[PDB]
């Protein structure tokens, strides 16, 4: 197994996946490492079996469908780890807990957002279908961008978005275009 977290890149107490080399913190891992459960696969090597078990689920599917699906059991999962690939860049740390907005010439945001209240969101099954997650997800980076205008921290929106999107598409095999 790896020596380091694979979500934060830290040592500590670490769970080691059984049919994987990756570890995780128990807080790091998305859902929080499993009390018993021997032998232990990660959120990863979960996902990997989605996959396998069904190969046609990567075939090209439209968002718009996506969003529509209800939160069963595999479109949790997925919504788990894809918050959990937010994570893994250390840009994430910006948008992890909740903000506080005072800076001359801005309003903060109507709605604030931030990724620990989203992971609080699904530990606790309050999304009924993928849009409400995704919906909340892309309204973290939006409030960013608003609320920062012209300064140039704007773009660490822009960047952590950048990997939610790729992510997304990956996940869930949406249609490549142009
Ligand atoms: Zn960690
Ligand atoms: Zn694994
Ligand atoms: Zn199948």
């Amino acid at each position: 197994n790896s020596n380091i977290c694979e979500v934060c890149n830290k040592w500590g107490r670490l769970f080691c996946c059984d049919t994987c080399p990756r570890s995780f913190h128990e807080h790091c891992h998305i859902p929080s490492v499993e009390a018993n459960k021997n032998p232990w696969s990660c959120i990863f090597c979960r996902i990997k079996t989605i996959q396998e078990r069904c190969p046609e689920s990567q075939s090209g599917h439209q968002e718009s469908e996506v969003l529509m699906r209800q939160m069963l059991p595999e479109e949790q999962l997925k919504c788990e780890f894809l918050l959990l690939k937010v994570y893994c860049d250390s840009k994430s740390c910006f948008f992890a807990s909740e903000p506080y907005y005072n800076r001359e010439g801005s309003q903060g945001p109507q709605k604030p957002m931030w990724l620990n209240k989203v992971k609080t969101s699904l530990n606790e099954q309050m999304y009924t279908r993928v849009e409400g997650f995704v919906q909340d997800m892309r309204l973290i980076f939006h409030n960013h961008k608003e609320f920062y205008r012209e300064d140039k921290f704007t773009r660490l929106g822009i960047q952590v978005q950048d990997i939610f999107e790729k992510n997304f598409r990956n996940i869930f095999a949406i249609q490549e275009t142009s």
